[PDB]
């Protein structure tokens, strides 16, 4: 079904930036150890 796929992809891109976030917040905390 095309709708489960666009809500793939835009649960994805959610998803990348939550992740690029939290690899973000990591190097803060290895900056404060």
């Amino acid at each position: 079904k095309v709708n489960r796929s666009t809500a793939l992809l835009k649960s994805l891109s959610a998803e990348r930036e939550r992740w690029e976030k939290t690899s973000e917040t990591f190097k803060n905390q290895m900056s404060t150890i």
